[PDB]
Parts: C-alpha cells; sequence; structure tokens
C-alpha cells in the first residue's frame, strides 16, 4: 500500500504545512515579545514534528515523557477553508527538562496523520496490517523529508524528528536536535 | 493509485467525523437553543458534506453559489490532539436560499481531503495526473460512503453530497437533500 503514505504525506503538506510554515516565524516573533515570560529565553524558531515509528501518538506529550512540559500556546491561525469560517490552526509550546531544569523551550507536536496510520491497522475495513503499518510510517517520513526538501514553505522552520523504541527518553531526542541550531 | 483516496477517506474519518460526529448533534441543539436567532427556524441536524467529484473545492462557499450565505458558526469543539493542546474543530452554518427566501439552514462544509486530490495532480513531484484525479474523487467518495455504512458514530448525523458539473444549483442540489429528511 505504498501509496497510503504517500498521500499522506502529501495532505500532511497541503493542508496543514504549507499554510502554517509561511507564519509560523512571525507568530512565534510575536510571542516571544508580547507573551513570554519576560524572564525566560526565547522559544525557539521552526516546529519540531514528532515522528514515531510506532505511530503511538498520545495526545498527551507528557504520557510520553514527564520532562516534556506543556508551557503555552502560540497565537492562533486562522482562516476560511473549504466552506469552515475562520478554521483554527494552533500549535503548544514545551519546556524541555534535563535534571529537572529548563534546557529548551519550543514548538513541538506529533505528525497526526501516523494517527490514521496506527488506526487503519487495527480496523478489519481498512485492509491494513499491523506490518504495513512501519513499512508506510517510514515512507510517510521520507516522502515528507522529500517534499520539505524542495518546498519554498519551509526555510529552516521545520525540524522532522523520527525515531524508535527499542531506556529512550524524548526529552534528550528533542534536545539534541535543539542544541544542533 | 487506489490507495491514495483509500488512505484520504480513511483519514477523514478517523482524524475527524470519528471525532465530530458523535458531538454534533449537541452543538446544534445548543445552538438552537442558546444561539439562533429566535424568530428563525432550527438548524437542521446533520453535516451536509459536499464533494465535487472535479475537486474544485473554494475556500468561500458564496463563491460556488450566491445562494448559499454564511450565517452563523456553531459551538466550538476542543480537545488535545498529538500534543496540540486544545485543537479546535469548528463548523459554519449556512442559510439556502430559493427565489430570494431561506429555503433552508444547516451545517455544510466541503469535504477538505479532495483539496489533496487537486494540488497532487497539480504538483510534479506528486506523480499523480489529472486523469488519476477523477477517479481518485470517486474513489474517494465510495470508500467514505462505505465506512459511514458501518460507523457507530454515523446515527442520521452525516450525509454526504456528490455531484458533477457538465446549469447546476449547488444550493437546489443541497436542498433537494434537506427536503428529503
Ligand atoms: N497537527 C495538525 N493540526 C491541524 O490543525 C491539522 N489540520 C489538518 N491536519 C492534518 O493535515 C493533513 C491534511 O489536512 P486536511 O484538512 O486536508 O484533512 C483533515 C480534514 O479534512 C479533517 N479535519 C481535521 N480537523 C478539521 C477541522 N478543524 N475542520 C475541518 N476539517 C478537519 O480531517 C482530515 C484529517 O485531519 P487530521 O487527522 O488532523 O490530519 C490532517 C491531514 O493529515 C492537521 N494536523
Amino acid at each position: 500500500n505504498f501509496n497510503v503514505a504517500h498521500g499522506l504525506a502529501w495532505s500532511y503538506y497541503i493542508g496543514y504545512l504549507r499554510l502554517i510554515l509561511p507564519e509560523l516565524q512571525a507568530r512565534i516573533r510575536t510571542y516571544n515579545q508580547h507573551y513570554n515570560n519576560l524572564l525566560r529565553g526565547a522559544v525557539s524558531q521552526r516546529l519540531y514534528i514528532l515522528l514515531p515509528l510506532d505511530c503511538g501518538v498520545p495526545d498527551n506529550l507528557s504520557m510520553a515523557d514527564p520532562n516534556i512540559r506543556f508551557l503555552d500556546k502560540l497565537p492562533q491561525q486562522t482562516g476560511d477553508r473549504a466552506g469552515i469560517k475562520d478554521r483554527v490552526y494552533s500549535n503548544s509550546i514545551y519546556e524541555l527538562l534535563e535534571n529537572g531544569q529548563r534546557a529548551g523551550t519550543c514548538v513541538l507536536e506529533y505528525a497526526t496523520p501516523l494517527q490514521t496510520l496506527f488506526a487503519m491497522s487495527q480496523y478489519s475495513q481498512a485492509g491494513f496490517s499491523r506490518e504495513d503499518r512501519l513499512e508506510q510510517a517510514k515512507l510517510f517520513c521520507r516522502t515528507l523529508e522529500d517534499i520539505l526538501a524542495d518546498a519554498p514553505e519551509s526555510q529552516n522552520n521545520c525540524r522532522l524528528i523520527a525515531y524508535q523504541e527499542p531506556s529512550f527518553s524524548l526529552s534528550q531526542e528533542v534536545l539534541r536536535h535543539l542544541r544542533q541550531e
């Protein structure tokens, strides 16, 4: 089912990343100037996107790792979309703790289409096996990396974080990408 | 690319319809009791979903047909999703005019994945032809109809309106489904 992940990666770019990435740095700048706690470090630029290859996507990031704690929302982005007046795109800011201290602050989320791969593997009517799932997750990631490599909307404002579990620290994994910038 | 539309229909159910359909009638009832103009007819039950087979999805419904006019928003539905705190799902209410008079009122929108099919057909990197597009749109609709036929979340709260253009009246097409209930 090569075309499953292919379609989902295109949909994630077309219906989301291409719409929010151009306005993201402006939203982060607005937050850093007008809303961020005066005493804290600036929110990093770039949207950090988590890509668990096992497609396990909890809705609360603190459930994946206690060292990842919700801080605040960015200013919302709204726009008329497919007949929906003022559809809302929102993103959450997280602090990343290391040794109990805040080590980084960034806009962070899971890639939601991985939830579709997971659920399709669980619904009999989808005809999608658990083995198909890992292969489709990798293909989703590869397709997305290839799109963003060529996309004009991606201008050092997006970082993909793919990982697998076999102890693994998600916060440390995000900190490693953060510290690379 | 059978699997393209297959994936997109599953994603539309998993990541949207299964999440909003269970709460929709409660939201419509809330609107009809607390927000609707006292002098107007009740907002119809059911989400009406437009499926233009040519995948032409304008963002403003008035552009497709002047007799479809935005009225109001339903109360928003929010929830934590894939690391996004309080992700917002919103829906718009439209009046449908006939002979200048309001003939119906309903929650109405286009199926957004049809936008992905359209854009994939325009981007060279997607490897998706314009001919592939019509066939995938039909397959998207058939797959979605089959999912919703078996879905426990769909309890006479969703109506799919598929159509093609070869004069065609969108408002009349929606009124025909409305008057069937
Ligand atoms: N993290 C995240 N935040 C968002 O606001 C968002 N919006 C879309 N997406 C994802 O991007 C891709 C393309 O979006 P599209 O609109 O074409 O399809 C969407 C859309 O048709 C519908 N849907 C989801 N939320 C809404 C909504 N608030 N209003 C209308 N439709 C919605 O159901 C499909 C799947 O939604 P998601 O399962 O969240 O994943 C989508 C998809 O992978 C999002 N991902």
